């Protein structure tokens, strides 16, 4: 494959949804690894979760315009889309990072 | 005070659970600009009982502090608890929200 999974405009991301998507524990540490280390193989996410609720939790980060998911071969590698929040929310990511705690 | 958790309960997650709504952020918006505020300033198409959860959530996870005053419910932001536990969140939230 060579193609980028659905993903929402910058036309169309809220802050309410962009931070519903943050306002879980395992997708605040999604976001946290995404930040830190770049883009992250789907499985590099070992929480302990039962699959759905994982694939549950990505869904919300692509739809909700955090996560940049593309698929590549059999796999499916997360990117944080940087550029975009921080040209429709200043600020936010920084300070949700800056607050967040190593789960 | 109506129920709210101590200072020690309070997450990060939880804080952007409760803002992650625009009913929510909405109430939290006016109590930023507009300070602590009683009664019905928060009258949007929402059923009573699913604004009254609104409400519960908000206090459950730290963000808004309620107290009755005769047949009324004052709310207030705890600016203070948030800015303690997550310095510069509740400004990076608000410089974005617009009305609803």
């Amino acid at each position: 494959s060579m193609r980028f999974l659905y993903h929402p405009d910058r036309k169309d991301i809220s802050l309410p949804g962009v931070l519903y998507a943050l306002g879980d524990p395992a997708r605040l540490e999604i976001v946290r690894l995404l930040a830190s280390k770049g883009e992250q193989c789907c499985a590099e996410f070992d929480f302990a979760i039962a699959k759905s609720t994982m694939s549950n939790h990505f869904k919300i980060l692509r739809e909700s315009g955090v996560v940049l998911t593309r698929k590549e071969g059999t796999q499916h590698i997360n990117r944080l889309r940087r550029e975009d929040l921080e040209t429709l929310f200043p600020g936010l990511l920084d300070a949700v990072l800056r607050s967040a705690q190593p789960l």
